[PDB]
């Protein structure tokens, strides 16, 4: 009854379990990137590619929790209520789809195959013990 | 980037603003009806429609929000501090994509064309004042 | 100078007066119809039909009457005289204006043929004795 | 909703603002131009061009603003406030309106080509330094 | 690297040194005239001419300098310390490309050929002493 | 009424918002590079490519502020006047188009596509948290 968010794009939630938590950027940094690079294509009413379809949805989803953050910021009285709730959204639910923002943005910019190869390559990096890991962790980059 | 998802689908948020709040079925019925008859290619690796890709991102979001309601209802202290939040999810944020689930499901069984005419042909039914309104709203259905 | 705003379109004020006054939708409830359905076609720099060129003028004409209901609506010294006039805009100009928007916005969605026939149809249905008539009122609809 | 009343006609408010304000003729002095030249073409039940359909609306739009300047023009209790508003019609609506009539009534007599070129021409001629320019101002004319 | 921009355009800075300081129109009129009739492809992603690319870099520079005048006039303390700077911008640095805007705009409507002849045919008009000078400078214009 | 300085070259001011302030070299270092590599082509009166057209303009623009720096350095008396002004030009207005100098120089040397790919690649570098950023930030380099 539960769908894999990435089963349609080749990747999977288990595969994204490689990437540690702190690896992912903040939601602001990702939203600014899409709104900087793709803002002229996201708002365009065309199916340029499935990531746009997913990316338009993921943005509005976080746009919705911002509402619940603001509603809770004012219509609640207890500090442990008004804070621990909003602390939950940024902490856990925010992390719940910084993957989606990080994934689909990185997929559009770099192609799906380059992202999937990136995950496996990053998987090998993290597996190796600290003594032999090359300190420069692998990082995405285009290729002509 | 401030844009509704209903752009490449030929719609708006104003277009689906005519529909009264009691128009849309419950969230449970929509989720069930999704898996009742779309569970075939909905939870598969296949890609088939652009509606499916947008759909899958909606069902995961509600599963996210329900994780929020379960969290707040069990850990936040005061019901006067949390039942506001719990009822807020089921009431307002739920109705956010309480209709989003409705659009894609209705579009899939019927088509982006037939759903739009039902929306166009509904507002004309609802914009009409009560005294001169037919006693039976138009029925969404496929035309052979 | 008796410039009928409908003589170009195979109609006339007498037919639109032939229907009952209260049948017509409200101004606010009707602007969003084109604003939600035709916001892209109207704002386009190339007209698609004379209804576009005509409806594109009615929207601007209503602009100042709201502005005049806003400038005068908030920049007077006597509130005892503000609603004396500001009420007149929604009183006896909208009645001559809500008819105008309804014609074109219905003319676009259903063609000038069906609207002109509907005016004859509905205007009769309200005249026939109630003992002898189909109680299901006649209405436009995109479906046959 | 930024419905330029000129974007359909290869112009825009900035060009018509590019000319000086006082260049435009008066409303009364301009209505008779179409009323004397185009009283037959406008009142015809078949439009001859989109300028007809557009100019046919501006005349009626000015109708109520005179009526509103007549209803309010004579049906108030405070003359101290009558000219406070009635002056505004000829104050800051005609300025946005005398431009509108001038464009179409000139567009019909001389085609949309010559008017759009004249706006560029005259708007420049008033900008060039007086020491270096033909003092004979540029003007439309039916003769070559 | 010490070179004027008027090289690939077939000109110099000496050639445009004949023109008196009062020759060129104001900076406001040039900026308006740029957007009055070139705003079509001036603020677009298109590349069309080599004049447009040089132009766009001029309009941004003046917007830069005006940001300087606004800054100094509001933050620098003494008018005897700042009005020198403010008037210096509008007077001297303004006239630097007060003519630069004039050359490209005049070149676009007319062509690199026709503008040069007007410059060649102007100096002969201005180098001539006053007693034998025709009372009307040559007029820039296109030749069919 | 405002043009994007980079809208014609594919990039945009938002895209260049990735690069932090201190990343950009000084104006002297860039001018020496162009005057070292391109001084034999900039002064050539030919449109070798649009960056030359932009690059000739950007140089003279900074060449103009050097004049205002020198004029202010001598014809002003107050130290907070003569210093804070010139401090403004080097600090803010200098930074305002060290981008243009850095961009167009890097575009000529490395091709437009390589620069645009560089920005996106640098964008991904800066987004990543410090713990996982490869310490060697990405840097331009040719490719046969
Ligand atoms: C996937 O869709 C859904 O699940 C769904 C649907 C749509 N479907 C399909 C339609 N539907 C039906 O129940 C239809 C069966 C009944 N059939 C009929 O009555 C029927 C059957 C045959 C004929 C027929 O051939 O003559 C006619 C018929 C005509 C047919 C053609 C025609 N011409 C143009 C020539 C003229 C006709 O003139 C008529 C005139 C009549 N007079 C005299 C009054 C009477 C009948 C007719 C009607 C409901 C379900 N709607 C809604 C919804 C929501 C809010 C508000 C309203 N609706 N929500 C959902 C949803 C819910 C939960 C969930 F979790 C997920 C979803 Cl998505
Ligand atoms: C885009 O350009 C501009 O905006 C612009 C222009 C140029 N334009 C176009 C020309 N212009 C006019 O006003 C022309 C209309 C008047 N037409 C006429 O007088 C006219 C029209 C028809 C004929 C005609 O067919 O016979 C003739 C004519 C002749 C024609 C052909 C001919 N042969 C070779 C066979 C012999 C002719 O012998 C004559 C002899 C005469 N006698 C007896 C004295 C009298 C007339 C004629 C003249 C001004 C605008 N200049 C200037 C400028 C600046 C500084 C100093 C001077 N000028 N600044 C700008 C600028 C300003 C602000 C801004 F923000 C941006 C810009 Cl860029």
């Amino acid at each position: 009854m539960d769908i894999d968010p990435y089963k349609e794009f080749g990747a999977t939630v288990e595969l994204l379990s490689f990437l540690p938590s702190d690896f992912f950027p903040s939601v602001r940094d990702l939203l600014d990137t899409a709104a900087a690079l793709y803002r002229d294509a996201l708002e365009s009413p065309e199916h340029a590619s499935p990531h746009h379809t997913a990316l338009r949805q993921a943005i509005l989803a976080w746009g919705d929790l911002m509402t619940l953050a603001t509603w809770v910021g004012t219509n609640l009285e207890d500090p442990a209520s008004r804070d621990l709730v909003v602390s939950y959204v940024n902490t856990n639910v925010g992390l719940k789809f910084r993957q989606l923002l990080w994934f689909h943005i990185s997929a559009l910019t770099f192609g799906r195959e380059t992202v999937l190869e990136y995950l496996v390559s990053f998987g090998v990096w993290i597996r190796t013990p600290p003594a032999y890991r090359p300190p420069n962790a692998p990082i995405l980059s285009t290729l002509p």
